[PDB]
This record gives C-alpha cells, structure tokens and sequence, in this order.
C-alpha cells in the first residue's frame, strides 16, 4: 500500500523557494508518528530541503542523477523506488510536488494536514478528485502558544 503525507496551506501551497516557511511543531510530531519505522520516498529537492536523513526510516531518494550520499538509497524511477521498499505494509511518499503528482494515482491513503495560513508559494499539492476519496479521520486544533495557526489532521482513503 502506498500513502502520501503532506501539509497544505491555503490553495494547496506546500512550499516556497525549496522551504516550508511556517513552523507547526504539532504537525511535525504527527509526521514523525505516521512515518516512523516505514520507508519514505522523496524527490531530490525535498531531500535537499530536509538536509539530513530522517532517523528510524528507510530514506529513498528519487533522482535521475547518481546519488551523492550513501546514508540513503538512491533510485532512478518510480518502479525502482517502490521495489527498493521491499515487502512492507505501508510505503510513505513525503513529496515534493512533482513526486506527489506521480504517486497520487497509485495511492490508497492520504494523510493531509490543512493549515489555516496564507502562504505565497511556488509548489502545490496535486489537484485530486474529491469524489475518489473518503474521509475516515479528522481532528481540528486551534492555534496555541506553540502552533501559530489552526490546523486539521485528515486521513482519506480511496473509495
Ligand atoms: N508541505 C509539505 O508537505 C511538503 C512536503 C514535501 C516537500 N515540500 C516542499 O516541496 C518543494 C519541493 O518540491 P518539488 O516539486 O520542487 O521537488 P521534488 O518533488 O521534491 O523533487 C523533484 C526531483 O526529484 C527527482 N524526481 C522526481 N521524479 C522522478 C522520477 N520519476 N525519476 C527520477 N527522478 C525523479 C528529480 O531529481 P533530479 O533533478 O535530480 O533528476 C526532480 O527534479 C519544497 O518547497 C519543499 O519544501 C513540502
Ligand atoms: N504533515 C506534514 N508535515 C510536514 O512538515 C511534512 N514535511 C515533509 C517534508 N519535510 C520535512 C521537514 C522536516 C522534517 C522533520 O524534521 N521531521 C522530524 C520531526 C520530529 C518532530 O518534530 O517531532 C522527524 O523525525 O520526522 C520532516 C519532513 C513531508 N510531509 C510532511 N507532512
Ligand atoms: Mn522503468
Ligand atoms: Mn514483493
Ligand atoms: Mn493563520
């Protein structure tokens, strides 16, 4: 099973200038809980944005060019990325925009955080078709001293 996890600001913005400009510790904690002990697939730009391997996860990087760091696994195609994960119950695709586009048709589950923030951005989450997806979990949180925007954790499963 392939799942996508992402945090979306208004208008599906996910990034600007190879960064995420907001800071929502509660959402990073949610990201860690839902990805720990699973393989994570990311594109090369997202690897450069994170800047280090994510501990406790098999890190698989998509790039058309040879890898430059043996602490992670480098692959050259979507099919190779999937194969490099082995026989696991759940593969997590962690972006960015161009990677999410390619894996969306193959995904059974989306873990989405909707952030009440307006962000100028240059990268968006793919338009998906709402009729294809059932919301099975949602949890709203107001802003607090640690998280400066309200946010909504949602899990959707392909119908
Ligand atoms: N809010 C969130 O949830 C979230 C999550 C992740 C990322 N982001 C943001 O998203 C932005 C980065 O997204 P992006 O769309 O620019 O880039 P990306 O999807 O992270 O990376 C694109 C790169 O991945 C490689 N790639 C993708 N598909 C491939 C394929 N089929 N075969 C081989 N290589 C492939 C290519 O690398 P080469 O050029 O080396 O061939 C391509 O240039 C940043 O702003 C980041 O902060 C946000
Ligand atoms: N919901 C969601 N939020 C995100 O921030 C997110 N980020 C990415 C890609 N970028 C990043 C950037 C930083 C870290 C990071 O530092 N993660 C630590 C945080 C642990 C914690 O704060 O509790 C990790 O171990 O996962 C992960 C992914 C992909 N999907 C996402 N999905
Ligand atoms: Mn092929
Ligand atoms: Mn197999
Ligand atoms: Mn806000």
């Amino acid at each position: 099973m392939i799942s996508l996890i992402a945090a979306l600001a208004v208008d599906r913005v996910i990034g600007m200038e190879n960064a995420m400009p907001w800071n929502l510790p509660a959402d990073l904690a949610w990201f860690k809980r839902n990805t720990l002990n699973k393989p994570v697939i990311m594109g090369r730009h997202t690897w450069e944005s994170i800047g280090r391997p994510l501990p406790g996860r098999k890190n698989i990087i998509l790039s058309s060019q040879p890898g430059t760091d043996d602490r992670v696994t480098w692959v050259k195609s979507v099919d190779e990325a999937i194969a490099a994960c082995g026989d696991v119950p759940e593969i997590m695709v962690i972006g960015g925009g161009r990677v999410y586009e390619q894996f969306l048709p193959k995904a059974q589950k989306l873990y989405l955080t909707h952030i009440d923030a307006e962000v100028e951005g240059d990268t968006h989450f793919p338009d998906y078709e709402p009729d294809d997806w059932e919301s099975v979990f949602s949890e709203f949180h107001d802003a607090d001293a640690q998280n400066s925007h309200s946010y909504c954790f949602e899990i959707l499963e392909r119908r």
